[PDB]
C-alpha cells in the first residue's frame, strides 16, 4: 500500500531552466517525462529564498524563522545546525518502517547530533556544507595539499565526500556520482521489504560552474560560456534522473513512488541561470527568489500531463507526505504548512484565503513578500509595500497598492502578528552579519511592517 | 472538606471606587457585603502595574520578569503568550479534583496552547484579548461589515465572544453576560460533586467608558461625564456580584466558598478613575499603580468585618489557594509568593522582613518599587531612589532616603540580587517598544540599581 | 579497584609560588613531595583565566562559554549560577558509588538547586561565594554588627561558613579549618566502604592578604611587606597538604588516591604573585592569567619523579576521572576536554593536532588564546593576532605571524567556528558589565576573528 517517496531538490535552478517549466535552450528530457506523466505546478514556493533556511524548512515542514534557523551556516563551519528538537520528515518516515536515504548536499549542521545518520536516515552519501567542488581530480590534489601543510580549516568544497560518517574517494563528476548512488540506494531498496524515502539533493547548477564536456557539446548553439556551463550542470542531472528512473522500473518500484523534482530557491542570473518569466532571482523576495519549478510524479494518484495552478509552499511537503505514508504528526510539531493532497485532488487551492510568507534579513532591515489568493504583497529595498495581481502580472511590474489599502494593510499586520514567535537567530553565515544584526537591533520590524 | 474558589478580577479599578475600600461617590453594596462578612485588605499588592503582567503573575504566581510575561501582548494579535511550563493554578486545582472555571478577559495568550482550555480551565467564556466593548448592538455589526470585507487582522475588542473554542453571539451588555455565565457556572458545579474554582475577569471599568443608563441613572449627583460612566460600569460589577452570590446561595456553595475580590491594577485617573489616597495610578510604582482593593470572603474561616493591615502580594494567591485546596506545589515551581494563610490568620505579616517588587519598563529606563514592612522605596522618573515610611505617609509626600541611607542602598542591593533571574521579555505590546528595547541595550539596570 | 580522587584547587596561585613549578623563594615541602614521587605538569591549561568560569569548566568539563558562565556571578549575589543541566563530576561520580565532598570555595551559585549538596557532593563545608576573609576574630564580628542592623546585602567574604547549609562559627585561620575538614572528610571515607572524591577549594593566596605571623616567620628573608604576606599564604595550604597525606596515610587511602593540585587561574602580581617564566597574570591570556601549576600523584599508576611537558587542560580531568572511575560518560553532555590518560601513560599529547582556547571578555572586545601543538595564538589589547613558538619562547618576546600567516589564520578561523555554540553570557559579575555588553553589541567576533 504505502507508497515509496523521492524528493530530487536542484540548488540554485532557474525558474525557467527546465524544459516543462519553459526552458528554451537548456534540455531536459527525463525531468521533462516525469512532468509530462505528473503535474507540475506554476505557483510553487520555497519558505525562504536561499539553500540552508529552505532546506531546514523542507524538513521540519516550518519556517525557518520558527527554530532560529533563518540564515546560512557560518561558511567556514560551525558546531551549529538546525533544532534537534524539530523532528525531520526522514526520523518520522524512519519510525513509521521507511527505509531512508540522504544523497549530496546537507548544509544543516555537521555535528554529530546534526549529522543525517542522526536525523533519521539510514543511508547517506554526501558533503555536509553548502557546495562542493565538481570534479575529483581538481579538489583532491588540493584537500592533500592543504591538509599534509597541517591546515585544519579547510574549505568545505574540497574536502572528500563520505558515506555515514566514513570519509570517500570519489572518482566521477559529482553529479554522476549522487545519480549512481541513488541507483545504489533503490537497489538496496528492493531487499528491504518496506517503503523508501529518497532525499536526493544535488549541488549542481549551482557554484562553482562546472561541466563535463560531454554535456556542454550537447548545447552547441549557447554562445554565453556561463550559460553554457550551466546548461551541461543541468543536463547532468536530467541523465541522473534518468538513470535513477531506469532502476526504479527495473526494481517495480516507478508505479508506486511518489517523485518530487524541485529547487531550493531561485536561479543567481549572474551565475547561468533564468528565472524568466519572475523578476529577480536567489535572495529576494520578489517571485525569482523564493518561486521555484516543481512537479509531481505517482502514476494513478497524482494526474498526468497537468499544471496545477493555485499556491503550494515547500512546507506541504512534510505534512502531505506524512498523511501519504500513514505517518501520524502531532499538534506540539507546530507544522507550518498543510496536507495539500485533498485540495490538491479537487484542483483547488490548498491555501484558500491563507498566507505563504518570505522573510529575508538584510543589514538593518528586512525584505518580506506574502502570497494569498490572487495577491502577492512586496516589501524590498526599503521601499513602501507594494501589491501585485500575481496572477496577471506574474513579473511584478503593476503596483495596485494605491487601489486596495486595506487589502495591502491587512495582509501586511497578519505577518506583523505572525512574526512574533520568530526566534532570534542561533547563527549567522559570517561573524560579522551577527555584528550587525546586534548592532542594529534586529529585527527591525517597525521598518518591515511600516503601513 | 475542600472549599470552593473564586477569583474576581476588575480591570483598572481605582482604589477608592469600591465603598468597602473609601468610596464616597460609588456605591457598591453587594461587594460591600462580602467586605462587611470578612476581611479586606489594606496593603494588597499586584506584581505588575497592568493587566497582562499581572494577570500572568495572579495565574503563574511568579513575577513575570521571571517568565518573559513583562509586557502586555502584541495590541494586534500575536501567536506568543504566557509559557505554558508554568504551570497555571487552575491546572493545578484541576489536576486535584477542581471543576475549573474562566470568564471574560484573559490576555495572556490566544494559540491553542495558550488557551483558557489548555490552561486548566474546563469552561471558559469570554474574549482573549485586552479588553472588548461593551454592547453588542454597537459591535457586532462593525465585525460582521469587517469580516465580509475579507479583513483578517480586525481588532480584538470587537471580535465576537466563544464558549470553549467556540463563538457565540452574545446579547447582553458585557459585565452582565460575564455574571450570567458566573451564575451559570456554578449551577452547573452543583452536579459535579467535586470543588470548584471560578475565575471571573471582568473587563468594567476598563475603556472604553461604556455603561447601561440604568447604572448610571443611580448616581444622579456625580456630575462629571465620564466618573458617572465609570460610577455606572462599576455598579454593573456590583449587580453581577450580587446574582453570583444570589446563585451561591440557593446552591449551598456560599459558606464553603472562598471569594477573592480584586483589581488587576490602579485606576487610570484621566478615564474616570480615583486611587485616594494613592499618588499617580495605572502603569505607576507609586502606591496607586499596583496597591488595589481586596477583600477575602469565607463565613468561619476568614474573620468577618476586619481589615488586614500588613502586605500582601498577588503573588501569595498562587501558593494559598493550593495549600487550601490540598494540592501539592513543588520546588522547581519557582513560586515568588508565600502561603499566606498561617500568618494571615495570627494577624501578623506574611511578608516580615521580606520585600514585595514593582519593576514596571519605560523608554530606555525602568520604574521600581520595593515595599518591605513600613519601608516603601521608590524609583521613578530617573529620580534618585526615594523612601517612605508608608504605614504613616501613604500619599508618599515625605522622602526621608536623606535619613536611612544604609537601609534604603541595603533594599536597592537586594533588588538588584533579585534581578538576574530576570528573562529577557518574550514579547512587547508593540513592534516599535521591542525595537527601542534593543535599541537601549535594556534593561539600563545600571540607572535602576544605582544608589 | 577504584581510586579515591582528591583535586585541591588554590586560588590565585602564581606559576612560580610552589617548589615543584620553580619557586626559590617560597618553600612547599608537602606540595613538593607529592610532585617528587608524581608527575608534575610543564603545560598545564585552565580553561579561563579567572575563578568562575575556570571552576564551572572543572565540573562540567565544558568550556564556560558553552553554558553561559563566561563571567563571575554578581558580586553582591543573585540567585543564578552554572547550569544545573551540565552534570557536575561530583554528581557522576556519586551516582557511580562515590561517598563525596567539597570544601572552602564554591563560587558557581548559592540557590538551593545550585548549592553543592544538590550539585553531588555529599558533604561541603565552606562559603559560597568569590572568597572571604581569613580570621574568624576578623570577620565574626562586622557579620554580627551588620546583622543586628538588619542589612540583608551583606559581603560575602564575612558571612559564615557553613555544613551542608547549617552556618557554623568558625575558629580557626580560614585554611587551616579547611585542611581540618579535609582530613575530616577521609576519615568519615574509611567507614563508608566505596571509594571517595573531595573537592578541596583552597581560597588562599587570593585577597584578601591575610596570613598566620608563624608562617610569615618562616620567610625571614623575604622583604616585601605582600610577598612575605602571600609566602605565608601558600606556606599554611602546603601545611594543610602534609595534615591531610598524614590522615590518608593513618587510613591507608594514600596509595590507592589520585591527588591533582592545581590553580584556579594564574597569580595577580599586584597581590604577590609571580608567574615566572610567564608573562603577565591572572585575567590575561597571555600564558600567565590561564597556564597553571599542575601535579598528579598516585603511586604505581601515575610514574614517580617526572614532569609531562605535553599540553593538558582542566576540561581533561572529567573524563579522565569518570574513566578511573568505571563512570560512563553520555555523548550529549558535550564534554570539551578529553580522557587524557591514555596519552598520558605513553608520554604523548593528549592534544596532538587538537587546540586548547581562553577567551576573556573585557569592555567592548575579547582577548583571546590558542595552545596547540608547539604553538601559541595570542589576542589581546585589540592588537593584530600574535603568534610564539611556545616551546622555545615561553615568555611569549618573539611575534613570527610575519612568517607563519597561513598556519595563523587558520588557527584563528577554526577559533572563529568553534565560537558560534558559545552562549550569550547568563549574567555578569557587575550591572554595568551587561550593559556595556548590550551597549557594545557583543560578542564583537567581526574584531576578535580578524586576520
Ligand atoms: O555583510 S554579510 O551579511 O556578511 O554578507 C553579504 C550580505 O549582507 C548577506 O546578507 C548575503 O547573504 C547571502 C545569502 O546567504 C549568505 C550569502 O550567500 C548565500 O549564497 C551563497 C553563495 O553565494 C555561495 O557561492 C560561493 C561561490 O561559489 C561557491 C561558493 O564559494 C566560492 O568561493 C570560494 C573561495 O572563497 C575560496 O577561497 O576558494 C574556492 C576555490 O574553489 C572558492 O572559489 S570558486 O570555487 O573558484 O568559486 C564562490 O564565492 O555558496 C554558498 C553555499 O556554500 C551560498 O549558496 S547557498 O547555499 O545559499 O544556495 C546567499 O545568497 O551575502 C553577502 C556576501 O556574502
Ligand atoms: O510607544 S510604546 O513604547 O509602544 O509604548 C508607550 C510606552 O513606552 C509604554 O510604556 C506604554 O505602556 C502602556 C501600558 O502597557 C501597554 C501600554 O498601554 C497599556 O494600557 C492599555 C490601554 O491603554 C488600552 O486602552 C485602549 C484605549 O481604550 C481601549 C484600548 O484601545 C482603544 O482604542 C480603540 C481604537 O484603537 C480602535 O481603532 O477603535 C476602537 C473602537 O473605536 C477603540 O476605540 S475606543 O472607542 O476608544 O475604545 C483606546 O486607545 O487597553 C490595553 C488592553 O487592551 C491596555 O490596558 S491594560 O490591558 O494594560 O489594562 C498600559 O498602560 O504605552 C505607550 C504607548 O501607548
Ligand atoms: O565592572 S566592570 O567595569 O565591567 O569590570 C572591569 C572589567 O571590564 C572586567 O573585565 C574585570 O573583570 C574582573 C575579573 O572578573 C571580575 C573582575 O574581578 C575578578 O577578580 C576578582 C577579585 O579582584 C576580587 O578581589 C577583591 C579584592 O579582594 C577580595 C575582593 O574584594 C575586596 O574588596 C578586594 O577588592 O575577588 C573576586 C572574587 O571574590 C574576583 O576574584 S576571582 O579569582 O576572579 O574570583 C577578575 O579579575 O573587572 C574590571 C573592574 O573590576
Ligand atoms: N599504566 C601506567 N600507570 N603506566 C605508567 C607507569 C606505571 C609504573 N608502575 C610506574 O609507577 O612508573
Ligand atoms: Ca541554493
Ligand atoms: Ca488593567
Ligand atoms: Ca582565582
Ligand atoms: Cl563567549
Amino acid at each position: 500500500q504505502k507508497p515509496n517517496i523521492i524528493l530530487i531538490v536542484a540548488d540554485d535552478l532557474g525558474y525557467a531552466d527546465v524544459g516543462f517549466n519553459g526552458s528554451k535552450d537548456i534540455i531536459t528530457p527525463n525531468i521533462d517525462d516525469l512532468a509530462k506523466s505528473g503535474t507540475s505546478f506554476s505557483d510553487a514556493y520555497v519558505a525562504h529564498p536561499f539553500s540552508g533556511p529552505s532546506r531546514a524548512a523542507l524538513m521540519t515542514g516550518r519556517y525557518p524563522h520558527k527554530i532560529g534557523s533563518q540564515f546560512n551556516l557560518p561558511t567556514r563551519g560551525s558546531n551549529v545546525g538546525v533544532p534537534t528538537d524539530a523532528k525531520f520528515i526522514s526520523k518520522l518516515l524512519n519510525e513509521n518502517n521507511y527505509f531512508t536515504g540522504a544523497l549530496g548536499k546537507w548544509h544543516m549542521g555537521d555535528t554529530p547530533q546534526h549529522h543525517p545518520n542522526k536525523r533519521g536516515f539510514d543511508e547517506y552519501y554526501g558533503f555536509l556544507g553548502g557546495g562542493h567542488n565538481y570534479f575529483p581530480d581538481q579538489y583532491q590534489p588540493q584537500y592533500k595539499k592543504q591538509k599534509a601543510q597541517g591546515l585544519k580549516n579547510i574549505f568545505e568544497y574540497i574536502t572528500p565526500l563520505e558515506h555515514n560518517g566514513k570519509e570517500v574517494k570519489e572518482t566521477q563528476y559529482i553529479t554522476d556520482a549522487l545519480s549512481r548512488e541513488a541507483v545504489n540506494f533503490v537497489d538496496k531498496a528492493v531487499n528491504k521489504k518496506h517503503p523508501f524515502f529518497l532525499y536526493l539533493a544535488y549541488n549542481a547548477p549551482h557554484t562553482p560552474l562546472q561541466a563535463k564536456d560531454e554535456d556542454m557539446a550537447m548545447f552547441p548553439n549557447i554562445k554565453n560560456k556561463d550559460r553554457k556551463t550551466y546548461a551541461g550542470m543541468v543536463y547532468a542531472v536530467d541523465r541522473g534522473v534518468g538513470k535513477l528512473v531506469e532502476a526504479l522500473k527495473k526494481n517495480n518500484q516507478y508505479d508506486n513512488t511518489l517523485i518530487v523534482f524541485m529547487s531550493d530557491n531561485g536561479g543567481k542570473l549572474s551565475k547561468g541561470a533564468n528565472n524568466f518569466p519572475l523578476k529577480a532571482g536567489k535572495g529576494s523576495t520578489q517571485e525569482g527568489g523564493f518561486r521555484v519549478p516543481m512537479l509531481f510524479h505517482w502514476p494513478k494518484h497524482v494526474p498526468a500531463g497537468k499544471r496545477f495552478s493555485h499556491p503550494v509552499s515547500a512546507l506541504d511537503l512534510y505534512p502531505t507526505f506524512a498523511a501519504l505514508a500513514g505517518a501520524k504528526v502531532e499538534e506540539n510539531q507546530h507544522l507550518d504548512g498543510t496536507n495539500m493532497w485533498p485540495a490538491f485532488i479537487k484542483n483547488e487551492n490548498p491555501h484558500k484565503d491563507e498566507p505563504i510568507y518570505a522573510l529575508r534579513h538584510r543589514k538593518g532591515y528586512s525584505d518580506a513578500a506574502i502570497r494569498m489568493n490572487q495577491w502577492k504583497a512586496l516589501k524590498v529595498n526599503q521601499q513602501p509595500w507594494q501589491l501585485f495581481n500575481i496572477e496577471n502580472d506574474i513579473s511584478e511590474k503593476h503596483d495596485v497598492s494605491k487601489s486596495n489599502k486595506a487589502l495591502l494593510t491587512d495582509m501586511v499586520r497578519e505577518m506583523e502578528k505572525w512574526s512574533w514567535d520568530n526566534q532570534q537567530p542561533s547563527w549567522f553565515h559570517e561573524t560579522t552579519e551577527g555584528v550587525n544584526w546586534r548592532l542594529d537591533a534586529m529585527p527591525r520590524f517597525d521598518k518591515t511592517f511600516k503601513t
